[PDB]
């Protein structure tokens, strides 16, 4: 389980404890914009600070999951979700996180957090999740 | 939002982060034994240490929630669950927590955490939970 100086850091960064562990989503929109899986460089820093802060307190084990809405090919949403997840993973590596400690899952359309019949609904399902397991 | 020192103390007392806050649960058999809402001496002593720990790091509020299984009259089980939480509240108040910062709830049979079908799940649901709300 996580130590008190860690949990606090997680809380500070915007993490919320859920069933699979501590979770913090960012929208694809903010993360990539018009790109497919290239991060615009502002989101890169945002993702660097985050990773640096976590490693600072010996959190060094994260899972990254990316989802899409249901619009589009089913096969493509899987790849995209996985590639987009990996894009973020590469920023964690480049900051000091043991690659063996990073897990990457493409979850495609299958796992939404909103009704997929709204511009703010569908744009909410387009996201990448940062997960520290509470193990 | 709880600080590292607060969280540290919470973990040392056996609390566990849930959905409604930090939460330590004790079974009714331990707290009450054969009694109704009178705690046995060993329990009051335990509860007093927990209470003093929470005060010594300036915790803002505690909620005390009594639960039963689903055997018996539902209104009796509601009252009992309430009287039982009020027994734990009293110990808090006597340890120096002000009434106004203490929330007492009898929840009867409505929030189980185990299966009422077995003798075991029934004894597990017979508990009073101490919650520190997540501001």
């Amino acid at each position: 389980g996580l130590s008190a100086e860690q949990i606090a850091v997680l809380q500070e960064q915007g993490f919320e404890l859920r069933d699979e562990g501590w979770e913090f989503g960012m929208s694809s929109k903010v993360l990539f914009g018009n790109n497919l899986d290239r991060l615009n460089p502002d989101s890169r820093n945002t993702l660097t600070k985050i990773a640096r802060a976590l490693l600072a307190v010996d959190i060094d084990k994260v899972r990254l999951e990316g989802h899409t809405d249901n619009y589009g090919d089913e096969g493509y949403n899987q790849k995209l979700s996985e590639r987009r997840a990996e894009s973020v993973a590469a920023v964690f590596r480049e900051a000091g996180m043991p690659a063996a400690n990073i897990e990457v899952r493409g979850l495609g359309m299958s796992k939404p957090v909103a009704d997929n019949k709204t511009r703010a609904g569908r744009s909410e399902n387009r996201r990448v999740a940062i997960i520290v397991p509470a193990e």
